């Protein structure tokens, strides 16, 4: 069902992403609110709905609901590496298998590698839109633009909160963009696939949206920092992105 | 000093940015909260900064944060148009003729308006950094994100606040953006200017920026309202966009 090629990048995505959304359900143990676990079980159902639940239809959405109130009643007081345990337990337990990480040494570029993996996931949603509907991709992308507003760091960057909270706008307006070319194939005006960035859309936008805006926030860091880039500092370039995910 | 064209567009924006700067201050007496009238005093402090004290390198910025603290101490009761006469009697006994507006109809478009006014000062100030310095420039650049970051509508649109919120980050990334040129310039590359949006730069980048910005709002604005866009609504081009006002 899903267009998104095989390739040694997209397995390491889709790996970090579900150690990204462990490490996130680990944290409703501990969560210090009701507001906060709110906030926390509705992103955790969303990023196994994208990565493990979508293919068949959300199907498996209520044992996803009991995977994230069995992990909010788990002791506050155990281990990360007692919950990895548990976690393993429970998942198989419930057939989720498929929502497990094999690795989970976790890293800025885990988080990274989750939003890379979200922006592949907007391009097939579109590029596919014909097997589902205009709708269906919609209320999707209301999802995403929910999932990217709140984005939890995880591990310690006050620095890194704050200037996300600054630019996450540029990811948001990207995907209104998409939206507003749907509205306009609702309307009449068949969107027209183009290569560069009356109905134009880019082909693997969101890719290169995610993209150029790694690079930007990697340069930004310098400037942060006050210092010259690191003499082997170097961008992703598309040429070489596509080339790496077989786009 | 300042390079950007005179044309009766420009005119326009400088009017409306403050008639926006008046109705701001206006704001002041009815404050609900010392942390409201702090920020609402550091908004007009930059506004005025940006379109009437900084052609004279804020030698009058004194006479401006007299003006805030007038505005501050002024009657909660008094209506809009009795704060009109004080406003204009007490920027005349301050010597800040420069900073009064001439119309004082404010619609959506004195918002719009303004944010373009700002655009062409951030082009111009990049453009002109030569004459001032890098500094200077990464500076003034910091203020205009937090302008950006803090915008009060002051009519009343609950919609309009919460999708600025979303999609703010869209402007605050382009001055970042421009701030990463700047930085590879005192490490040494300078700023090659191009026309298209190791070191190059857009010609008039933050002005393409707002009216993209502005066309995103307005397409927008009919998925929010789940409608057809009107058959006469229509963007602005960006030939004609350079035309109106001499770029
Ligand atoms: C949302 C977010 C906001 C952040 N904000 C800040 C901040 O304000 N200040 C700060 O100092 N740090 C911030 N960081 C972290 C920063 O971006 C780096 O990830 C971190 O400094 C570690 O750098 P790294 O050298 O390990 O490179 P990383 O960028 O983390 O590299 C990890 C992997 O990504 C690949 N890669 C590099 N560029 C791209 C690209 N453009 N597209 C796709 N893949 C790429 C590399 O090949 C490598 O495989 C932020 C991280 C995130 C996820
Ligand atoms: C920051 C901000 C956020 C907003 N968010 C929303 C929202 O979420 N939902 C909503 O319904 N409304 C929103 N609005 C208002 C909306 O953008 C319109 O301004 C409003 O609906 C009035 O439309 P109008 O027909 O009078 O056109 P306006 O866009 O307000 O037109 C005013 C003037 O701008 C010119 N113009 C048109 N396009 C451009 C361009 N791209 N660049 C430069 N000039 C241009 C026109 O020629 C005209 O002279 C927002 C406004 C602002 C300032």
């Amino acid at each position: 069902s899903s267009m998104i090629p095989l390739t040694p990048l997209f397995s390491r995505y889709k790996d970090s992403y579900l150690l990204y959304s462990f490490r996130l359900i680990d944290l409703l143990r501990a969560s210090k609110s009701a507001h906060l676990t709110k906030l926390l079980s509705s992103q955790a159902t969303y990023l196994y709905h994208f990565a493990c639940l979508m293919k068949y239809k959300d199907i498996q959405k209520y044992e996803v609901q009991q995977l994230i109130e069995w992990a909010i009643n788990a002791s506050p007081d155990m281990d990360l590496q007692q919950f990895r345990i548990e976690f393993m337990d429970k998942t198989t337990e419930l057939n989720l298998r498929s929502c497990q990480p094999k690795s989970f040494t976790y890293t800025f570029t885990t988080i990274w590698d989750t939003m890379h993996f979200l922006s592949l996931i907007i391009d097939d949603m579109v590029y596919t839109r014909d097997k589902s509907s205009l709708d269906f991709v919609m209320q999707q992308l209301k999802t995403m633009k929910v999932l990217f507003y709140n984005v939890f760091f995880i591990l310690q960057c006050a620095m890194c909160r704050d200037h996300y909270m600054n630019v996450k706008g540029f990811l948001i307006y990207h995907i209104e963009l998409i939206e507003i070319a749907l509205d306009k194939e609702k309307y009449g005006t068949d969107i027209t696939f183009v290569d560069s960035y009356n109905n134009m859309l880019m082909k693997n936008l969101m890719a290169y949206v995610i993209m150029t805006f790694h690079n930007h926030v990697n340069d930004y860091k310098w400037i942060q920092r006050n210092q010259k880039p690191p003499a082997h500092y170097e961008r992703m370039t598309w040429g070489e992105y596509k080339k790496l995910l077989n786009l």
